[PDB]
């Protein structure tokens, strides 16, 4: 009841905030300039290091970079989910009390923090790009959370507020927020099937709603948890490993800190392609100290990931099943996550839906923090 409260997206790769200011929703820039910050923590010898400046050094501090916290938020350490993930994380993530708890070194001393504080801490940085942006300082929010967190997850999250210093106003789905981004919450007097297709940074999510009288039912949800951009980037390095090989005679796969910066210009490579026909690698000092220049075209891009772009479409088609619905009685079709700017991923879609208009105005990756932020906004007043 005094200074806004915000719309803010709490991704398993990156966050987003938003504040409904006096009639249109403005989605804030971090002070990297960025609309989107990497949900990653990094604690050094010296300091605490969250969004950009953390994702920034994670290939020289990967075993105190924290990321993928979302992936534990609310669970149970003994829980199957928690045993394979652990097995490709480079942080510790030890056992208390049937909790797991990520294991770090900051400054010297060991220590070990649960999910939910690790997530308070990215939950701060928003806050923090949120007052700095508005002059004022921000206590009421409301934070989203996939669809199919449970109970445990969702207090979790909102735990995660308390420790902020936030005011959890309300915690709403993610498919949801995206529908109000577009209004799709407006009574119309009928049924409405909508769906939400969100392939993000490392999962693939969705949903078809069904709203009527501005009240949303959940029908059927579908998707991969290990699905996501990060997939799409990883190809495209398996194949510059292979192509370096080839032009020095020497491969690099072993060097964990040539592969995560290779990673790092792929992943910046693959978004200048969703505008460009191709893109620029150039890498000094890439292994020892070969420079690795050279280039990618969207048609190779493409090509390197076709068999996931496709596979993309059965989940779809398993929503529908379980929906009992069939294609043509999908209202809209809303794109969600960073990786819906895909061109090829578009068109995929179109396709399948026999060319259907897909919404798309809203930055998808800033969709989720925009639905929060009205509904935050009319949970307060203005
Ligand atoms: N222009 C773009 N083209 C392709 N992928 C993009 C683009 N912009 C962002 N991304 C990808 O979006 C993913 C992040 O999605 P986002 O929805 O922001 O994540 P989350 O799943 O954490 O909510 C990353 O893999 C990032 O590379
Ligand atoms: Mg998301």
């Amino acid at each position: 009841s005094k200074g806004p409260a915000v719309g803010i997206d709490l991704g398993t790769t990156y966050s987003c905030v938003g504040v409904f200011q006096h009639g249109k929703v403005e989605i804030i820039a971090n002070d990297q300039g960025n609309r989107t910050t990497p949900s990653y923590v990094a604690f050094t010898d010296t300091e605490r290091l969250i969004g950009d400046a953390a994702k920034n050094q994670v290939a020289m501090n990967p075993t105190n970079t924290v990321f993928d916290a979302k992936r534990l938020i609310g669970r149970r350490f003994d829980d199957a989910v928690v045993q394979s993930d652990m097995k490709h994380w480079p942080f510790m993530v030890v056992n208390d009390a049937g909790r797991p708890k990520v294991q770090v070194e900051y400054k010297g001393e060991t220590k070990s923090f649960y999910p939910e504080e690790v997530s308070s801490m990215v939950l701060t940085k928003m806050k923090e790009i949120a007052e700095a942006y508005l002059g004022k300082t921000v206590t009421n929010a409301v934070v989203t959370v996939p669809a199919y967190f449970n109970d445990s997850q969702r207090q979790a999250t909102k735990d995660a507020g308390t420790i902020a210093g936030l005011n959890v106003l309300r915690i709403i789905n993610e498919p949801t927020a995206a529908a109000i981004a577009y209004g799709l919450d407006k009574k119309v007097g009928a049924e409405r099937n909508v769906l939400i297709f969100d392939l993000g940074g490392g999962e693939f999510d969705v949903s078809i709603l069904t709203i009527e009288d501005g009240i949303f039912e959940v029908k059927s949800t579908a998707g991969d948890t290990h699905l996501g951009g990060e997939d799409f980037d990883n190809r495209m390095v398996n194949h510059f490993i292979a192509e370096f090989k080839r032009k020095h005679k020497k491969d690099i796969s072993e060097n964990k800190r040539a592969v995560r910066r290779l990673r790092t210009a792929c992943e910046r490579a693959k978004r200048t392609l969703s505008s460009s026909t191709q893109a620029s690698i150039e890498i000094d000092s890439l292994y020892e100290g070969i420079d690795f220049y050279t280039s990618i075209t969207r048609a190779r891009f493409e090509e390197l990931n076709a068999d996931l772009f496709r596979g993309t479409l059965d989940p779809v088609e398993k929503a529908l099943r379980d929906a009992k619905l069939d294609k043509s009685q999908i209202h809209d079709i809303v794109l969600v996550g960073g990786s819906t700017r895909i061109p090829k991923i578009q068109k995929l879609l179109q396709d399948f839906f026999n060319g259907k208009e897909l919404n798309k105005s809203i930055n998808p990756d800033e969709a989720v923090a925009y639905g929060a932020a009205v509904q935050a906004a009319i949970l307060s007043g203005d």
